[PDB]
C-alpha cells in the first residue's frame, strides 16, 4: 500500500507514519510517500489511496503542491477506494469536509471517516496508528 502526504511541519507527516505502522502491525507492507515524490502511475495501481494534507490558506488543501497533484489524478480515479487524514489548527474540519466531498464528487468512494488531529498527534498516536488498521481490512 502507499500513504502520499503533505506536511509543512511535520504534524502530519507524523500521522502517516502512525498509520503506516497499523497497516505494519496488520502483517502488509506499506510506503509513505512526500507528495513532491510520489509517481502519478504507480499511485494509480493501488486499490486504495490514503491522502493525507494538513489545513491551509483558509480551510483549503495546500496549494503549491498537494492541490495540483489532487487536480492531476481526479480524472483517473473514478471508483477507487480512498481514506483522508490530516492535521489542522485552529478550525474545525472545514478543509476535511471539503476535501471528502470533493473525493466522493470524482466518483470515489471514501471507506472511512477521514482522521482528522489537532497539531502534533501525542494523545492521538493510538487514533492514528488504529485508523491504519481499518485500512488494512478493506
Ligand atoms: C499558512 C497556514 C494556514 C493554515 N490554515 C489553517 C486553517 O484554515 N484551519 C486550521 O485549522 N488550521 C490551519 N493551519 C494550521 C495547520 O493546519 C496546523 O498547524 C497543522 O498541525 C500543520 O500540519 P503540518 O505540520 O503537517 O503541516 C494553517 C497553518 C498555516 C501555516
Amino acid at each position: 500500500m502507499k500513504i502520499v502526504y503533505w506536511s509543512g511541519t511535520g504534524n502530519t507527516e507524523k500521522m502517516a507514519e502512525l498509520i503506516a505502522k497499523g497497516i505494519i502491525e496488520s502483517g502488509k507492507d506499506v510506503n509513505t510517500i512526500n507528495v513532491s515524490d510520489v509517481n502519478i502511475d504507480e499511485l494509480l495501481n493501488e486499490d486504495i489511496l490514503i491522502l493525507g494534507c494538513s489545513a491551509m490558506g483558509d480551510e483549503v488543501l495546500e496549494e503549491s503542491e498537494f492541490e495540483p497533484f489532487i487536480e492531476e489524478i481526479s480524472t483517473k480515479i473514478s471508483g477507487k477506494k480512498v481514506a483522508l487524514f490530516g492535521s489542522y489548527g485552529w478550525g474545525d474540519g472545514k478543509w476535511m469536509r471539503d476535501f471528502e466531498e470533493r473525493m466522493n464528487g470524482y466518483g470515489c468512494v471514501v471507506v472511512e471517516t477521514p482522521l482528522i488531529v489537532q497539531n502534533e498527534p501525542d494523545e492521538a498516536e493510538q487514533d492514528c496508528i488504529e485508523f491504519g488498521k481499518k485500512i488494512a481490512n478493506i
